[PDB]
DNA sequence: AGCATGCCTG
DNA sequence: CAGGCATGCT
C-alpha cells in the first residue's frame, strides 16, 4: 500500500496517546505496509500536526475556564478513540495533566500575553512521548 | 529551486 | 483534516 486508508489515520489517532512529536523515523516504522515517499510521509506527519493542535486546542481552553472557575476525555477521547477501540494508556492521563498544569501556570501568570507563550509548553511536552506498544505494527492490529 | 516547519483557514 | 502561504535551510 502506498496510500493512507481511513484505518491508517483511525491508527495514527490512537497512537496520539503515546506519542505527540513521533520523528517520520518512527512513524514509518509503525506502518510497514506503507510504501513511504515525500508525500504520505508529508501527509502522515500533517495528521500529528493537527493532532496536536486540536489537543492544545483543548488544552489552553480547559486551562482557561479553569482560570477563571474530567468529562474533557470524553472531548479527548471521542476525538481520537471514537469508538473506544483500546483502552486510554495512564501515561496519557498524566502527559494531559502536565499540559493543563502548564499552562494554568502560563495563564495564571499572565505569561500568556507574550506572543508565542505556547512554545515553552510544546518544548516540555515534547520530552513526554512514550515507546508505542508492539502490536502496532502487527497487520492483524490494523483490522479489529 | 526542493523539501520541511509552522500558522491559520475553511 | 487538507489547503495555502510565509519562511528557513540547502
Amino acid at each position: 500500500s502506498s496510500t493512507l486508508t481511513p484505518m491508517h489515520l483511525r491508527k495514527a489517532k490512537l497512537m496520539f496517546f503515546w506519542v505527540r512529536y513521533p520523528s517520520s523515523a518512527v512513524l514509518k516504522m509503525y506502518f510497514p505496509d506503507i510504501k513511504f515517499n515525500k508525500n504520505n510521509t508529508a501527509q502522515l506527519v500533517k495528521w500529528f500536526s493537527n493532532f496536536r493542535e486540536f489537543y492544545y486546542i483543548q488544552m489552553e481552553k480547559y486551562a482557561r475556564q479553569a482560570v477563571t472557575e474530567s468529562e474533557l476525555y470524553r472531548v479527548l477521547n471521542l476525538h481520537y478513540n471514537r469508538n473506544n477501540h483500546i483502552e486510554v494508556p495512564q501515561n496519557f492521563r498524566f502527559v494531559v495533566e502536565s499540559t493543563l498544569r502548564e499552562f494554568f501556570r502560563a495563564i495564571q501568570g499572565g505569561k500568556d500575553t507574550e506572543q508565542s507563550w505556547k512554545k515553552s509548553i510544546y518544548k516540555i511536552i515534547s520530552r513526554m512521548d512514550d515507546p508505542v506498544p508492539e502490536y502496532f505494527k502487527s497487520p492483524n492490529f490494523l483490522e479489529q
